[PDB]
DNA sequence: CTTAGTT
DNA sequence: TAACTAAG
DNA sequence: CTTAGTT
DNA sequence: TAACTAAG
């Protein structure tokens, strides 16, 4: 009943998240910076076709709503012989003020496991970005012609491909999880990005504390993949590393 | 009457020189180093010819002698629209042991210049490297075939190319002319392979010098430029560099 | 002649 | 990874 | 589509 | 100074 008692807390059966606690965020610019619109190239009806339905999904979530920006990108058919949309959000991010890395790397990440605690819960977010709102002030910087034989779309949430995007969701999920980490000092939280690892000393105290975590995260607004979860062992892949009673 | 009144001191009016105070040189090999012949490259009937007066000198003056050797390196004609032979000892140098450089370089040489001493002489020393014995043992390391339509000759003296040559004349005429530097501490003498300088406070200690230097040089086996020659000037032209009251 | 070393 | 030079 | 960066 | 890749 692992998925049954949480069910805001995955993404099959949460729908989609949503940070409520952050504010939407601003994309400062670098002083020099000007937009650029970048003419769509085109695209065989095939491809186009199979795009439409994530176009049609992220309109309907309110997650892309039209717009009239000065910013254009250009948008990619991908081939898993699928279709899914990728914008090309280079010229963007070359504009973009940087900001201060903290995102710590995995090795230093692991570090801070005491080998005491060799009870392991292993959660992705689900579509973690999207979770995180966008200033309408921001959302031009982003925006990109669509039509199905016009005009412009863009995001409401942080996007894919945006150079920032995984620093500034760490520091929201961080910020999100500090009241966690003071409720149980006694377990380990770490934090990658979108990727977690919570370890305890009994699988009593991971059990428990996967409760506390999952339900935690569902009230906050974000979701995990209950598809590849990985849920009290003593063995889990975390971050390509894998974890068999302290090792690696 | 500079030239009448040293004979023996310039080599238009002194012949060839022979540093006679040093023994013979021997030319330590690298624990590694077995001979090498290299074939004589053909070479047309003119190249031959101008290649011949040379050989034909040097082969009076006992600087080249017949021999048989496991070493032999190849000979060149080389183009002044003249030829004049030319060795290539760059397979004997690899196998040759190296030496410390005690050469220093031109910057740090000229450093040591009183502003005092204004009065400059400049000598090149003609057929350096020929003014030096090669200890038979040693000799076969630099063959080569030589034929008028056979077989070898090689170097009684040290040779045009081997890369050990200036490092040895210099420490060679450093030793030869530490007396002279004893003799006249007044003087400023400078040594580079076998360009020299020679500085003064007056012109008078300037000219006493140079005959003191012209004399020791012809007898201890030395000779030098004629035409080259700077005596006792204000401005001289020493190593590139132009040295006019203690510049550059 | 070959070749050590160069955007 | 495409010759080109100066030097023996 | 483009393009940052690689013996 | 000859493309070739992965990534947006
Ligand atoms: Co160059
Ligand atoms: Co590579």
């Amino acid at each position: 009943t692992w998925l049954s008692d949480f069910p805001q807390a995955w993404a099959e059966t949460g729908g989609m998240g949503l940070a409520v606690r952050q504010a939407p965020l601003i994309i400062p610019l670098k002083a020099t910076s000007t937009p650029v619109s970048i003419k769509q190239y085109p695209m065989s009806q095939e491809a186009r076709l199979g795009i439409k339905p994530h176009i049609q999904r992220l309109l309907d979530q309110g997650i892309l709503v039209p717009c009239q920006s000065p910013w254009n990108t250009p948008l990619l058919p991908v081939k898993t012989n699928d279709y899914r949309p990728v914008q090309d959000l280079r010229e963007v991010n070359k504009r973009v003020e940087d900001i201060h890395p903290t995102v710590p790397n995995p090795y230093n990440l692991l570090s801070g496991l005491p080998p005491s605690h060799q009870w392991y819960t292993v959660l992705d977010l689900k579509d973690a970005f999207f979770c995180l709102r966008l200033h309408p002030t921001s959302q031009p910087l982003f925006a990109f012609e669509w039509r199905d034989p016009s005009g412009q779309l863009t995001w409401t949430r942080l996007p894919q491909g945006f150079k920032n995007s995984p620093t500034l969701f760490d520091e929201a999920l961080h910020r999100d999880l500090a009241d966690f980490r003071i409720q149980h000092p006694d377990l380990i939280l770490l934090q990658y990005v979108d990727d977690l690892l919570l370890a305890a000393t009994s699988e009593l105290d991971c059990q428990q504390g996967t409760r506390a975590l999952l339900q935690t995260l569902g009230n906050l607004g974000y979701r995990a993949s209950a598809k590849k979860a990985q849920i009290c062992q003593k063995q889990v892949k975390y971050l390509g590393y894998l974890l068999k009673e302290g090792q690696r």
